C-alpha cells in the first residue's frame, strides 16, 4: 500500500528526495512548499506534482503522510511543529536550527513529537559506515575503543554562507559529532582545538578553517575527529573503528576503479568524489527507505529529533572547548 | 518528447531494462511482451504499462519508437527482423544468434535495416572500462601493446541453460572478444586453449569450464583473455591495458569500501559483486541512454550489428582453435 | 678509512647495533659493556669485539672514537657525560632520562658538549617517513597544515617494565612527539587525553592504555597523535601529512606482498610486522650511516641532545594536560 | 665449519653472490675468477678473497667446497662439468647452455654427477612467490586451476647481449617457465604467440619483444605467461594462482609505502623496483643459504639439473609453437 509525501523546499536538496521517491515504489511526491515558486515549479511540475509559495497552503491540506522538510535550516522548527500537531510523520534535513534555544522550545511544544521526526543525518545510512557500525555492534572487532574520523570539504563555501554558517563546529563538525554518537551515544567529555591556516575569509569571521575534536565515551572510548575546510583531492570522508580484536575502516569512493601506472608513479587512482550528493547518493536513498519503514510501523524514527538536539549540544560544547583551552564536561552532576 | 519503448522478455534482464526505462526521463515503457503472461503483467503494472504475450500484439501498435530485446536467444533474429522491417530501432542482448549462418541470413533479409540495430555489449558502457578505452585512445599510455582480460563467473549456469548456450566461447568469452575489439577493432589471428578442471556438468555437454585466448591485432597487439566458469570470491571482471608509456587497469568492485584488520590478516575487503546485474548497474543505464540518443539522432548505433557478427565469428574461431591445437587466421591470403 | 666504535649493552638493542656496525664497512665494534657479562662475551664473540662489565673498563681504553649507548635508561645520563669529557662523538638510545631534572642537570654539566651527542629517534630515518618529510619540505603538497600519526604496540610490556616505564607519554608517545617536531619543530600548545579500556594492569599503575595528543604548531599546524597499548594485527605505525596542495601518507609494512581472495574476504594481506626491530631494520642502518657521516664531518648531529630534552618536555606537558584536562602552553609570553 | 666458495664471474650477478657469500655466516669466498682480472681483483679485494683469471687456477686449489657460476652462458657447461667431475657442488645461473644438444651432451658425460648441480632460478626463493607456492601446496585455495604470470623487463638488454641471448623464450620466459613447473611439474602441452611492437633492435635479430604463453598441465591446469621487453613503471613481476577455493596473488614491490593524493590523482605510489638485484635481494640470499644447506646435507638440490633441462626444453617448445602457429605436444604418447 503506497504512501503520499509532501516536499518542503525546492533548493539543491529538494531535487534529490523528489527523484529518489519516484524510484521507490512505496512513495509518491505530490507538492512543494517554497517561497521562490518559480524554482518550486521547476521541481513540482517535474515529477508530476503541484507547487505553492507559503507552507500554510500545505499545512491546510489533509492527504499527506510523510513530510520531507527541505527548506532553509532556520525555518525547520516552524515546519516540524506543524507536522507533529497534525500527527503526520516527518523527515527533516539539517539538524533542527542553529540556535539551541529554539530547538529546545521545539522539543517542549511537540512534547514527544521527537518520535515522529526522523533527522537527515544521511551518513548513518551510507552502506560503508552503516556496515562498520553494524559489524562493530555484532562484536566483530571486540570492544570498541577508538574511533577516528577524517572529514575535509573540497573548499570553503561562499562568504555569504560562512556568515550564517554558525561556525565550523555547527556547520561541518556536527555531522561527524552525530556519526560519533551513532557508534557511542554516551559522550561524557568534549575537547576541541581550532586553527586558521589558509582562509583569510573564514579568519575575519572568527571561525576556524581547521579543527580536531576528541570525545570521551562513558566507558573510556576516545573518538577523534579531524576536519579541514579544503581538500585538493576531493571530499575526504574516512572512518576508522579500532577495537580489542581488530580494526574496521572505510576508504573514500572514486567514480571508477581505474589505476594508471607509469614512470612517474604507480597505482594512480581517480580523485575521490568532490560532491556530497555524489558520495552519499545511496545514503539518501537508504535513508528514505528507512523513513518508509518507520511509517509502515510507527515505533518511531532513528535518528530522531533528540539525536539532533544532542548533536548541536556537542557542537556548542566543542566551540567552548576550542575557545577556552580546556576539556568541557557535557553533563555535570 | 518522451520516447515510447516496447520490451521483450520479463525475465531478470527484462526487469533491469524496465526499471532503467522508468528511471530514464527521455523514455517511457508502454508495453512488455512475454509468453509467460503473468510474469509480464506483474512487471508491467509495476511500471504503468500494458502486458501482452505475443510479439504480434506488440507490433500491432503504431507508437513504438524503440525496442529492447531481453528475451531468449532463439527469438533474437525474429524480433530484430520484425522491428527493423518496420523501421523501429532495436537494442538487442547478445548474440544475434548462435548460428553464424542464421546471422548471415538475417543480415541479408534486413539489408540496410541493420543500421537500426544496437548490440547490447553492456561492458563497453562500464564507467571504468569505458574510461580506460577513452584514455588509451587519448594516448595517455602510448601505443596499446597488450590487453589482458580476466573474467570468471561465480558458478556455472543451470543445466538447461548450459545445454543451449553454444559453449563457453559463444556464451561467455564473446563478451571479452567484443571488449577486445572495442580496443583493437582489427583482429587477424585467433588462438584458444580449453580445459576441464572441475565441472562434471560442463564436461557432460562437451564444453570447457575454463579457457585462455590470445588474439593478434593488425599491428602486433596481443589480446589475452582468461575465463573460468566458477569463482569463490564473486564475479571477477578485471581488465588491463599495457602500452609503450604505461598501463591502465581496472579493479573489481565491492558493495562497500570496508576493510578489516586483525590477527588473521589485514586489508580484508568484501567479496566482490556476485551478480552481473549489480556489477553492471551503471553500464546498463548508460547503455540505455546511448540507445535513446541513437533513436533521436538516427545516425546509427554502437555497438552495431556488425560488432555482433564479428564477435560471434571470433568466438567460432576460438572454438575451432581450441579443438584443433593451432592458431586460426581470420582472413586468408 | 674506518672508525672504531664501542657499544654499551648486549641486550636486544645491543645486538642490532653491533651487527649494523659490522655491516657498515666504515665501522667496527671493539667492546660491549653489560652487567650480565656472560651475554656480552657471547654477542661480542659473534662480531669481533671484547667484553667488559662496567663502563670503567671501556674507559680504560684509548681507542674509541665512536660511542653508542644501547644500555638501559638509568645509564644514559651517566655515559653521555663520561663520554663528552673525552670529547668523543656519541649516539644514545631512547630518552636521556625519564627525569627532566636529571636531564637539565646533565645539560648543565656537559654544557656545550651536547653538540657532539646524537639521539636514537630511529623512526626519523625510516625510508618511508623520511621520504615524506623530505617531500613535504620540498613543497610537494604545499604548506603543511595537518599531521596525523597512529602508533599502536602489539601488546603491553611485562608488569615490571610498565612500573618503571614512566607512563605511556614518556615511554611510548615520546617517539611520536619527536616525529611531530621532525615536521613542525616549533610547538606552542599541547593537549592530551588519556583513558583506560583494557589493561587492568596499566590501570593500577595509574597509567593510560590509550591516549590522544593534539599539538599546535607556531603557524597553526595541528598535529594529531593516536596511541594504544595493544593491536591485534601488528605494530601499527601510520603517518599522514596534509597540506594545502595535497597529502602524503605511509602504509604499514608486511613481510610479503601476498594477497588472498575467497568467499569470505578479498585482498587479504599478511598481518603487519609485530616487532619494532623488524619494522625499523632499514632505519637503524640509516641512523648509523648518518652518525658516521656526522663524525666524519664534526658538524654536530640531528636528532641532537636538545631534541631529546624538548621531547621529554612535550611528554611531561602531555601528562600535565591529561591530568588537568586543559591545554598547556610551552612558553608563556 | 665455514664452507669455502669459489665464484666465477665478477660482473653484475657476480657482485651480488659475492656480497651475499660474505654476509652469510656459514660461507667464505676464497677466490673469484674472471678473464677481466682487474674486476676480479677489485671485487676479491673487497671480500678478502684471491683473484685469478682462469678456471684452471681455481681448480688448482684443493679446498673448494662449492662453486657459484655467474659467468657468461658459454662457460656454464664447461664449469659445471669440471666441478662435478671433481665432486664439487655447483650453483649455476639460468641455462646449462642455450643448445639442448650440448645440454644433453653434458648430462651424458657427468651421469650421476648431475646431483651436485643446483640451478639458480632465484625466483622460487622470493619470499612472496615461495609463500604462495607453499600455501597452494597446503590446499589453502583448493585444487590449482590457473596460474597467471606477468613479467615485463624495464627495457631491452644491450644489442650484443640480445645477439647471443637465444631469443626471448630461452632468455626471458625461461624463468617464468620454471616458475610454472614449481607449481605444476607435469606440463603436457605448449602454445606460444610472439609479436614485434616496439623494438627495431629485437625485430632485427628475428626475436619477439612481446609474447604470450599458455601451458596445459597434466590435470587440465592452465598456466598463462605474459612477457614484454619494456615497462615504463619498473620491473613488473606479478603472479596469480587461481584455485577451486580461492586465489593467491603477489603484488609488485616498491621502495617505500608512501602514497600521494592530490588534484591529479589519489593513491600515487612509487614506481616499482626497476632492477632485478633490488627486487630479488631476499631471494638471492635465500637461494645461497639453500645451496649451503645442500652442501652440508649431501641430499641434493632444488632446483636441480633436470629443472634446468626441462625449462630449456619448454622454451624451445614455445619457440617452435610461435614459429608454426600450432600447439606442441611435449611428450608424444
Ligand atoms: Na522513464
Ligand atoms: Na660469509
Amino acid at each position: 500500500l503506497t504512501l503520499r509525501i509532501a516536499l518542503f523546499g525546492a533548493g539543491r536538496i529538494g531535487h534529490v528526495h523528489a527523484a529518489n521517491i519516484a524510484a521507490n515504489p512505496d512513495l509518491e511526491l505530490v507538492v512543494i512548499a517554497d517561497p521562490f515558486i518559480e524554482g518550486a515549479q521547476r521541481l513540482a511540475e517535474a515529477n508530476g506534482a503541484e507547487a505553492v509559495a507559503s507552507p500554510d497552503e500545505v499545512f491546510a491540506r489533509d492527504d499527506i503522510d510523510g513530510i520531507v522538510i527541505g527548506s532553509p535550516t532556520s525555518t525547520h522548527v516552524d515546519l516540524i511543529t506543524r507536522a507533529v500537531e497534525r500527527g503526520i510523520p516527518a523527515l527533516c534535513e539539517k539538524p533542527i536550527d542553529l540556535d539551541i534555544e529554539m530547538v529546545r522550545a521545539c522539543k517542549e511544544k511537540i512534547g514527544d513529537g521527537a518520535s515522529k521526526v526522523m533527522l537527515g543525518f544521511n551518513r548513518r545510512f551510507d552502506p560503508s559506515f552503516a556496515a562498520i557500525n553494524a559489524r562493530v555492534a555484532n562484536q566483530e572487532i571486540g570492544n570498541l575503543e577508538q574511533l577516528v574520523i577524517i572529514s575535509r570539504d573540497p573548499a570553503p563555501a561562499p562568504k555569504d554562507y560562512i556568515a550564517g554558517s554558525g561556525g565550523i563546529f555547527r556547520d561541518m563538525t556536527i555531522h561527524d559529532l552525530d556519526m560519533a554518537r551513532f557508534f557511542v551515544p554516551n559522550i561524557v567529555e568534549v575537547t576541541a582545538t581550532g586553527a586558521n591556516v589558509f582562509s583569510q575569509e573564514i579568519a575575519e569571521f572568527n571561525d576556524y578553517d581547521q579543527v580536531i575534536v576528541t570525545l570521551r565515551g562513558s566507558k573510556g572510548e576516545l573518538i577523534n575527529i579531524v576536519n579541514s575546510r579544503h581538500c585538493s583531492y576531493g571530499y575526504d570522508q574516512r572512518l576508522e573503528a579500532f577495537g580489542s580484536k581488530g580494526m574496521l575502516a572505510a576508504d573514500n569512493i572514486r567514480p571508477t576503479t581505474v589505476r594508471k601506472h607509469n614512470a612517474e608513479s604507480t597505482e594512480q587512482a581517480d580523485p575521490i568524489f568532490n560532491f556530497f550528493l555524489e558520495r552519499y547518493d545511496a545514503a539518501y536513498k537508504a535513508e528514505l527507505a528507512t523513513f518508509a519503514q518507520g511509517i509502515r510501523d510507527g515505533q518511531g524514527f532513528s535518528p530522531n529529533f533528540e539525536d539532533g538536539v544532542i548533536a548541536l549540544e556537542l557542537a556548542n560544547a566543542c566551540l567552548e572547548s576550542a575557545q577556552t583551552g580546556r576539556t568541557v564536561t557535557l553533563n555535570p552532576a
